[PDB]
């Protein structure tokens, strides 16, 4: 796109506040960043507030939420949809024009871990070029193992392919499939898509803890196989929500825009692969590391 | 096919009746009938009935079905297999032959929301060219949400490749994924599988309303990442079975051939897109409209 | 690989013995063999025992399993990965080298149909190559409807691709997709995966039987849409864990790497294929028949 040669937009933090006790601002923007998704390899991202996926928004069950999004990209509109909401896509979800500002307010009344994503037609362009997220929704009540969970960690799922290429898009195989984590709390790792960063640095726990992950594939095209290397989950929750229990699981289906919350214990310490077990998906970059220590610590 | 040169045979509505209290006679024809899949675009379909999916079979619990059909098609053998039923494969889901005609019984004691199709080798060829559709088996105690669902409707989806190329079949990706509509009653929309007729002629409801899907993907190929755009499902039963129910799902994973109940609200007015979340394929076609008024009409 | 050329081990017989109320021994080799997986084609595969996928292995929950790989391959180090364990994958799934040998102790303390694989990089090449199996951990209590169970079978789908070729492995569609069927007991068939010989030599089961599958779908890249022709299933049980239970169900869709414990009846005499739906897959050879006699013989 040749407004977008060149252009290389610092990522701006996400800015949220609570403004009553169901009420809550969040604002964000749509920005044009590059990302490393490979060792030597940068994709002029499409991006909410530079980092692809997006940023981590976290709310609680029953607020309504009072989003602001500026789009920045000096010639494309984008939008924003929250898979957590109720709203009128025709009316909720529509384009912001270049150096424009949009305001829309819904709520969020369902628990569980969410997609989020442009609502700009094209859809899957959006999505592919990076405009993708997950916002998580708080259970009012909790979940029922929440008294045995050590340790919290989010991961999300996404592909990558030839560089704004809608036929790639639509027909072709992708070129790369990563994962990022998103920080539930400054200290914890905030990373991008990429193909290594999660094998460098890995996740981090102590031996005998019990981990739970708030898990997302946003796709755009792909279905998730996911698993951990040397555990079983104890407890999952389809899409975060309470009441869709399941045990026991070695790998959790996710759909594309399908999200999780699962649970396990790890036992000994070593460095322990997450991946998802389509192994042409995790050969292409789908493999995260968790490093279980006698401390959890290095 | 060179028998199937200037063949276009009109559809034939289906013919059903009651004969005892849990007793059905159906009777449904084998034809050859050229469908519009895309603007533009004639595919000459094997099908039920002259639609692509077939027509809706709608049984109750413990019905017995005597069906019959019909073999219009000049030259090719064609079969049917219901998934609602206890049958032998080999003696009941038989090939009837060019001008032919084969009755068969057997009972569906499963409710849901099942696969029918052609069972004549090879069946990828029989499905891929348009021999599939759903029967609706409607539980004898109800869901335990009915009193809650306002407005109903049967969504299915499909995949469309290159005409009658088994190697496209076996080997290519999708050319068309697309919805269609069934009618629970007369009045209800009846469409074929094709990538504009939902879009143009978008399904209605009512601000406010709680509206029940009945859904299957009946392939051949691909799973399916169902998702309502602007709401979240707050109920989901697997397969149409009522002992199988999910609550608060952002988007429901179908196999290929799989079903569900699905149901949620709609809280503003609007346009309402209808999605699978692989957006390969919802670029390929498979977007649906649901237009939600301030009266229910429009 | 030139150190392979020539080289085929016969198959070894699977060694095991219970050395305490909760612990067991167990030894396996790696070993490089030629396996018919279409007619007249052959594939030196990289295997567990002479198998693939490899020997069935049943435990009961709660065992130590104390495993040892002889590995018989003279040039390539291989590993085993248990599903079913709790274990650290850097201390305990490590390579054993050439002609050498190796033991590791690990729980099994979940019950379920389990996946096994080597865990030697790149794992996709040793998964696609044939190293892979299932590893059952009964239950201690039993499923709630063992007493209307009339018959077993345990049956596993995987893919072949083009020989050790990593690009075809990453990129391309599978060229064989097939079943297996693993012996329960002395008497049960025991096969490798291939697209013949269980449509050569089905499965037996006698009218009004109750037939329970324990099923595996290990890829290593393709999900599964797992359904018996002519019947529904009544209770399926996620990743047969008792606890995940369906009712019910037409299909059921499992991950790769992914299992259940199924459970149906057949009423009629007759010849039922079973069948992954997404019938692309089918085609490429995953139909396997079971045949149920007025006997149970034949
Ligand atoms: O309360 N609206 O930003
Ligand atoms: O055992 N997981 O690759
Ligand atoms: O009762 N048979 O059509
Ligand atoms: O939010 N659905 O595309
Ligand atoms: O008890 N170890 O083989
Ligand atoms: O009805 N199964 O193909
Ligand atoms: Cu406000
Ligand atoms: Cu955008
Ligand atoms: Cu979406
Ligand atoms: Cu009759
Ligand atoms: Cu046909
Ligand atoms: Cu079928
Ligand atoms: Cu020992
Ligand atoms: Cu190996
Ligand atoms: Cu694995």
């Amino acid at each position: 796109i040749a407004a977008h040669k060149g252009v290389n937009q610092a990522p701006v933090p996400l800015k949220m506040e609570r403004v009553g006790p169901h009420d809550v601002h969040i604002e964000m923007t749509a920005q044009i960043t590059d990302i490393e998704i490979d060792k030597g390899k940068i994709y002029k991202a499409w991006t909410f507030n530079g980092q692809a996926p997006g940023p981590l928004v976290v709310v609680n069950e029953g607020d309504t939420i009072h989003f602001t999004l500026k789009n920045m990209d000096p010639v494309v509109p984008h939008s924003m949809d929250f898979h957590a909401v109720h709203a009128s896509p025709s009316k909720d979800f529509i384009d912001v024009m270049p150096n424009k500002s949009g305001t829309f307010t819904y709520p969020a009344n369902k628990p569980g871990v969410f997609m989020y994503h442009a609502g700009t037609k094209p859809v899957l362009q959006h999505i592919a070029n990076g405009m993708h997220g997950v916002i998580i929704v708080k259970p009012k009540n909790g979940y029922p193992t929440d008294k045995e969970v050590d340790r919290e960690y989010v991961l999300i799922q996404n592909e990558w392919y030839k560089y704004n290429d809608m036929n790639d898009f639509q027909n072709g195989v992708p070129s790369y499939v990563v994962f990022s984590s998103k920080a539930l709390k400054p200290g914890d790792p905030n990373t991008n898509g990429d193909t290594f960063t999660l094998k460098e640095k890995p996740l981090l726990a102590k031996v005998g803890e019990k981990i739970r992950l708030y898990i997302n594939n946003v796709g755009p095209n792909e279905v998730s196989s996911f698993h951990v290397v040397g555990t079983v989950f104890d407890d999952v929750y389809l899409d975060g929500n309470p009441n869709n229990h399941l045990q026991g699981m070695q790998t959790v289906m996710l759909p594309a825009s399908g999200g999780a919350v699962v649970e396990f214990t790890v036992t000994r310490p070593g460095t322990y692969p997450i991946v998802t077990h389509q192994f042409n998906h995790a050969q292409k970059g789908a493999v995260a590391m968790l490093k279980v220590t006698e401390t959890g610590e290095d």
